[PDB]
Protein backbone atom coordinates (compact mmCIF):
# COMPACT_ATOMS: atom_id res chain seq x y z
CA UNK A 1 0.00 0.00 0.00
CA UNK A 2 1.35 3.62 -0.21
CA UNK A 3 3.05 5.82 2.98
CA UNK A 4 6.50 3.80 2.65
CA UNK A 5 6.66 4.34 6.84
CA UNK A 6 3.63 1.58 6.73
CA UNK A 7 5.40 -0.90 4.34
CA UNK A 8 8.70 -0.80 5.71
CA UNK A 9 6.95 -1.81 9.36
CA UNK A 10 6.12 -5.22 7.38
CA UNK A 11 10.06 -6.14 7.77
CA UNK A 12 10.86 -4.44 10.44
CA UNK A 13 8.57 -6.74 12.11
CA UNK A 14 10.48 -9.31 10.59
CA UNK A 15 13.46 -8.61 12.57
CA UNK A 16 15.36 -6.85 9.75
CA UNK A 17 17.31 -4.39 12.12
CA UNK A 18 19.32 -3.05 9.50
CA UNK A 19 21.21 0.80 9.32
CA UNK A 20 19.14 2.11 6.37
CA UNK A 21 16.52 1.32 7.47
CA UNK A 22 16.87 3.44 10.67
CA UNK A 23 16.97 6.28 8.24
CA UNK A 24 14.67 6.22 5.75
CA UNK A 25 11.65 6.45 8.15
CA UNK A 26 13.38 8.83 9.92
CA UNK A 27 13.64 11.18 6.50
CA UNK A 28 9.71 10.59 6.37
CA UNK A 29 9.06 12.58 9.07
CA UNK A 30 11.17 15.24 8.27
CA UNK A 31 10.03 15.60 4.56
CA UNK A 32 6.78 15.64 6.21
CA UNK A 33 8.28 18.64 8.37
CA UNK A 34 7.34 16.06 11.48
CA UNK A 35 10.60 17.11 12.53
CA UNK A 36 8.95 16.91 16.36
CA UNK A 37 8.31 13.13 15.96
CA UNK A 38 12.06 12.79 13.86
CA UNK A 39 13.59 13.77 16.56
CA UNK A 40 13.41 11.18 18.57
CA UNK A 41 13.53 8.42 15.48
CA UNK A 42 16.81 10.06 14.32
CA UNK A 43 18.62 10.47 17.94
CA UNK A 44 17.98 6.48 18.00
CA UNK A 45 19.81 6.08 14.49
CA UNK A 46 22.72 8.69 15.59
CA UNK A 47 23.28 6.41 18.82
CA UNK A 48 23.86 3.20 16.81
CA UNK A 49 25.31 4.72 13.51
CA UNK A 50 26.37 8.09 14.42
CA UNK A 51 28.70 8.68 11.22
CA UNK A 52 25.94 9.06 9.01
CA UNK A 53 26.41 12.19 7.16
CA UNK A 54 23.34 12.42 5.13
CA UNK A 55 21.74 12.63 9.06
CA UNK A 56 23.73 15.51 10.02
CA UNK A 57 22.40 17.54 7.65
CA UNK A 58 18.78 16.23 8.03
CA UNK A 59 19.47 17.13 11.95
CA UNK A 60 20.32 20.51 11.07
CA UNK A 61 16.93 21.07 9.28
CA UNK A 62 15.23 19.42 11.92
CA UNK A 63 15.67 21.75 14.46
CA UNK A 64 15.41 24.89 12.21
CA UNK A 65 12.04 23.31 10.79
CA UNK A 66 10.79 22.61 14.76
CA UNK A 67 11.31 26.69 15.20
CA UNK A 68 14.41 26.57 17.11
CA UNK A 69 16.85 29.18 15.64
CA UNK A 70 19.93 28.23 18.25
CA UNK A 71 19.39 24.93 18.30
CA UNK A 72 19.56 24.84 14.45
CA UNK A 73 22.80 27.17 14.25
CA UNK A 74 24.56 24.77 16.83
CA UNK A 75 23.67 21.66 14.85
CA UNK A 76 25.28 22.87 11.65
CA UNK A 77 28.15 24.14 13.54
CA UNK A 78 28.40 20.81 15.04
CA UNK A 79 27.82 18.61 11.82
CA UNK A 80 30.27 20.88 10.17
CA UNK A 81 33.47 19.29 11.72
CA UNK A 82 31.82 15.62 11.52
CA UNK A 83 31.71 16.37 7.62
CA UNK A 84 35.39 18.02 7.66
CA UNK A 85 36.27 14.88 9.91
CA UNK A 86 34.72 12.75 7.14
CA UNK A 87 36.01 14.76 4.76
CA UNK A 88 32.63 15.12 2.72
CA UNK A 89 33.29 18.81 1.25
CA UNK A 90 29.67 17.92 -0.57
CA UNK A 91 27.88 17.84 3.12
CA UNK A 92 29.69 20.48 4.12
CA UNK A 93 28.97 23.18 1.84
CA UNK A 94 25.63 22.47 1.61
CA UNK A 95 25.13 22.74 5.53
CA UNK A 96 27.35 25.62 5.28
CA UNK A 97 24.70 27.44 2.98
CA UNK A 98 21.87 26.91 4.93
CA UNK A 99 23.94 28.09 7.87
CA UNK A 100 24.51 31.36 6.34
CA UNK A 101 20.99 31.77 5.64
CA UNK A 102 20.23 31.42 9.20
CA UNK A 103 22.38 34.06 10.39
CA UNK A 104 20.55 36.53 8.18
CA UNK A 105 17.49 36.09 10.27
CA UNK A 106 19.63 36.64 13.68
CA UNK A 107 21.24 39.82 11.70
CA UNK A 108 17.90 41.44 11.68
CA UNK A 109 16.55 40.50 15.52
CA UNK A 110 20.36 40.47 16.91
CA UNK A 111 21.36 43.10 14.52
CA UNK A 112 24.52 41.26 12.66
CA UNK A 113 23.30 43.11 9.80
CA UNK A 114 25.77 44.61 7.66
CA UNK A 115 25.01 47.76 7.86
Amino acid sequence: MQAITERLEAMLAQGTDNMLLRFTLGKTYAEHEQFDAALPHLRAALDFDPTYSVAWKWLGKTLQGQGDRAGARQAWESGLAAAQSRGDQQVVKELQVFLRRLAREDALEHHHHHH
